[PDB]
């Protein structure tokens, strides 16, 4: 009983190294037979491509079969910008941007349309919170709005823009986090607020795209992973040790584990699953208390 | 057993008339014996005051004890703007906005401080969505963000600002809606996303303000009430009628009922209640199927 | 704005000392003007009455007003037994039982009917788990079933039996616990399973009684309190310290705080609240992690 | 990307024919390459075997790879009874029950042990409610408990028993229903209470078995499928039709779809997923109003 994506195509918005979930989601979708089209945040695109081409990620490219993952094509992208009339002269002038073009979501989707004409799977695997290090109390309107835009509306734009080239029976998946639903000290700047909306949008978009084009929409609320961004937030390591001590099952969490879950959810086996928020966290979220409390 | 607010001051950002929830809360709080400060949205400000001069809501100010409400002072207010330094000379140029001043949330709170040195209760009963009529799929990033800015971040701003002059042991209340957690056709423009964020932040702010100033923070997920804003949305009547048909108890919903839950939630009686999302909707949210579906 | 129960009557199933929530729920309902009819588990009835009459609970009887709570009448009861044909000869012979009679739920309700003809409020505040000290894995079918019967169906019987004498506009409330919804190590024997069902039944009964007789049904998921039963489970003290360290607001939880919440929920102010599970726990449940983890 | 169960043994308590979910799971698991042990409820046992001798489900045993399922061994089983010492001589006297033996869960598991020394996967796909047709208000304590015993505790028993011969790294799956969390008219006899308990225990057992034997435990909240038991309930068709009308995606639901989610959830792919309640219902549970309501 395979998770079969053979003949399917996927657009993965959010890889820039072999260190996060997106890469992992990509091996899984690759491993299932899907054709990978990666969405790379412009700034990182150059180095990613270079590293990729020269082989920095070769081991990371080894599929379950021993074969290596192939990345069909890499498109530069910035999910905060929907169309060319939207970018600011400052943003355009802003260096890296000079080097690749057609990187707004609308443009990206267009290149893809022209390039392969359609996709089946759409994978959101990005976000950003300029003030993540601040408590909601110390978080500015702009910062808050930035987070919501980058981490939340970014999914709405991509889906909306790609939907027209998504083959019926296709699906999308995103990566959320428990902070949307529970208080997680340290995840500030409106990032919490952002997942909440991302998750809410999943249910809404599920209805809309489901009815519009029989496309499924879900999201995976993932456990902590020392990705690049995570390490940037700076609390992930403790979070990894927290999850290790206190989860129903005690073990490591691996990118791998979120990847397969995503591959499943975007496959035909998951045909009756839509509007979901699946927790791939070793059950952590289901705990009523932490085992490690000094009181115990 | 009284809900006792005597000697308590409350600042209710969110009245513009006597047709919506905010008025009801003022009332209940007035009834609870709290002193009423109000923050009307600048545009509506003049008319509101004017209307509340000619005795347009005289019948509407009568309390349970045939006593009359007494709104201490009305403040001009725009929750999208946190400080003067943030205003668009465009808005500033606007007549209403010219006709008033000190309306930024940072400005609004300083006045209360000077005028009254303090408060104990903050009520948020506003929000705006330029695109409520559009599906997430048809919703602009500008609109989504506007919706999240006026509807979610404004709470953050108000609380963050006023919190300094909140008396430890004080508390806050806001009004959310089910579309945040469940799919509700017609409630668009990212408003649903906005509620999700407003709800997520209640929890996080309960932690933040809870630990910083011993202030409580909750939100009430209210049922449909044909208010002025609900009027605009253009789907409430159906929802109202819908709720009549399909809730556990088949009855009406009156702001009055939302208004009492707020007074309670903001009173000492509710002291071990914080970071909650109390549904005051006649239990509709618990239903697993509409009773009025034709299959039945 | 008072919580007014004047002219109302309440039946409280579950007091045997002034140490738990039921007593607290009783002062609140008393304080609001309701007439108290207590339901005491037979075995404890004798001593409770004795202590009560002689004045062991006099201070505990002091209402907010300085006046003392009055307990209209005490009925003996055993909520595992619905009618006389249900008690086992062993149970009947079982000592304490000899001393009071008419103690099955059906009989109890009858005495009440005959005694006062109707009630408005119904308060469940009991349960029992013979194997609470055992993990679900080490818990026998009987033990599990016992817990469910005593702690869960006990509410269904009482409500069902009392409903016919409940005045329309009346309500009921019960006390649940987070273990139903999240993993709480130490609360075994199927007690976890029991709250889950108690909470589920609240939603169901809310629909049934709501539609049948316009009666409201809710439950309060309470924080830890060193009641007698709690101390019996043996983990409550650590739980109290856990809740103190890790809640959004740091403070003590007091019987008092659950009492007022219950008084509110059973009052007319709560007319649009039914099918609810309200958390009177200092926000504990909303936390995504424990602050006290050694990792932090 | 395969859902690989080769070399894995699975014990599926819950088949009595090819019309329900349990069969589907066996299939998917069969397909996944796992060896199929089955536990038919003694009454249905003879007929099931008989039916599965004459090739009554021959078409129904065909796998995705045109391969045929192959049920290693069928075990007679009654999940209300955990050991022989517990049987009512009344039941024992029963012909079917005479005609078979070793059917108590403790007995059933020892045979598997002897016969196969081990397992890796446990599927629970049964339950019974003598009173499903009665509202909680009309539901007997005997019926409620029977419902909870056959439907909730049986899982506890199976797991608890088999867990000793489960290979660390194994996992369990069960089938629950939305009535546990939401009000669903027609689903009575305390069945709803039973699901709530079954769901609550998944979490707790994920902790227990998770920490004790590194076994995972999840439940799938399935949508309506016109199975034999659903047939009896006498409300599925409506629910089925209802789900067609009001889910995010308007389509059918086939055991097949529940069956695949189980295979995944029990396969290594789902290794960081435990204590979950995955809704495989075409996203209906996320809807906030029935689209088919006449108000609309
Ligand atoms: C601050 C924020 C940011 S984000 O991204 O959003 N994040 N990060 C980190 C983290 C989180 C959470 C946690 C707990 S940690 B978050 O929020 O989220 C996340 C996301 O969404 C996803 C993925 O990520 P990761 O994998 O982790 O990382 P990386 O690898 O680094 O990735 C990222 C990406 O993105 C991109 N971008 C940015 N920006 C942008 C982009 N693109 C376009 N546009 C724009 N603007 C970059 O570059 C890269 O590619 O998932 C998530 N998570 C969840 C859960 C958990 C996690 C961990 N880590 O643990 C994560
Ligand atoms: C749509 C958008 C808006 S909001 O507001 O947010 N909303 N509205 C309406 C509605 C809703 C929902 C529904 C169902 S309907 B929503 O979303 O939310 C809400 C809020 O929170 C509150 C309020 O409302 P109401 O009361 O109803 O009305 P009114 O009276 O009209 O009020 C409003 C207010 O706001 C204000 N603002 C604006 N903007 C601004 C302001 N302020 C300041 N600043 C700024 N910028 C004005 O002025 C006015 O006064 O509530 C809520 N809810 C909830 C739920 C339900 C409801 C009903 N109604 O039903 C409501
Ligand atoms: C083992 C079990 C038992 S019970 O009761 O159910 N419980 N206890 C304890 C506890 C819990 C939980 C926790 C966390 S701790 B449980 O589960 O629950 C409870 C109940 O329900 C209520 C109340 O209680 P309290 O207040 O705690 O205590 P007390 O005072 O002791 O009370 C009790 C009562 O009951 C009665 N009974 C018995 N049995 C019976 C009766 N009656 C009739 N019949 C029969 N059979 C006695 O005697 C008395 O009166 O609530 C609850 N809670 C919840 C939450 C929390 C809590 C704390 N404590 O914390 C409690
Ligand atoms: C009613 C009561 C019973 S139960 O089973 O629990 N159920 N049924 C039906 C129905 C439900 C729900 C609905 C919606 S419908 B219920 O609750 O749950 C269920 C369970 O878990 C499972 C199974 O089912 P189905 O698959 O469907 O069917 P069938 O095939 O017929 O199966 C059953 C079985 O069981 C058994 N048993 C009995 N008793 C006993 C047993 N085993 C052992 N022991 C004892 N004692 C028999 O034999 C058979 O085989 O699933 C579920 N579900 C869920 C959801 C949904 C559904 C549908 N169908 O739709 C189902």
């Amino acid at each position: 009983l395979p998770i079969d994506l053979r003949g399917k195509r996927a657009f993965i918005a959010g890889i820039a190294d072999d260190n996060g979930y997106g890469w992992a989601v990509a091996k899984s979708l690759a491993a299932a037979g899907a054709e990978i089209l990666v969405g790379t945040w412009v700034p990182a695109l150059n180095i990613f491509e270079t590293s990729l081409r020269r082989g920095k990620f070769d081991q990371s490219r080894v599929l379950p079969d021993g074969s290596l993952m192939e990345i069909k094509k890499v498109y530069p992208l910035d999910a905060v910008f929907d169309n060319p009339e939207d970018v600011p002269e400052d943003v355009k002038a802003n260096k890296r941007y000079a080097g690749s073009s057609n990187w707004t979501v609308q443009e990206a989707a267009e290149c893809v349309r022209q390039d392969f004409g359609s996709i089946d799977i759409l994978v959101h695997s990005l976000g950003n919170g300029p003030e993540v290090s601040k408590p909601l109390l110390e978080t500015s309107r702009k910062g808050y709005l930035a987070a919501i835009s980058a981490s939340s509306y970014s999914f709405v734009s991509l889906l909306s823009h790609f939907l027209p080239i998504m083959n019926p029976g296709g699906a999308s998946i995103s990566l959320t986090y428990i902070a949307s639903e529970r208080i997680i000290p340290g995840y500030g700047g409106g990032m919490s607020s952002a997942k909440a909306a991302l998750e809410s949008d999943t249910r809404v978009l599920a209805f809309e795209a489901g009815r519009k084009q029989n496309i499924r929409v879900n999201t995976i609320s993932a456990g902590p992973l020392g990705s690049r961004a995570a390490k940037a937030i700076g609390f992930i390591d403790t979070m990894i040790e927290y999850s290790y001590n206190n989860a129903p099952i005690q073990k490591t969490l691996t990118a791998d584990e979120v990847g397969n879950a995503a591959a499943f959810l975007v496959s035909p086996l998951a045909s009756a699953i839509t509007g979901a928020t699946i927790y791939v966290d070793n059950g952590l979220n289901s705990m009523g208390v932490a085992l490690d409390s000094p009181v115990f």
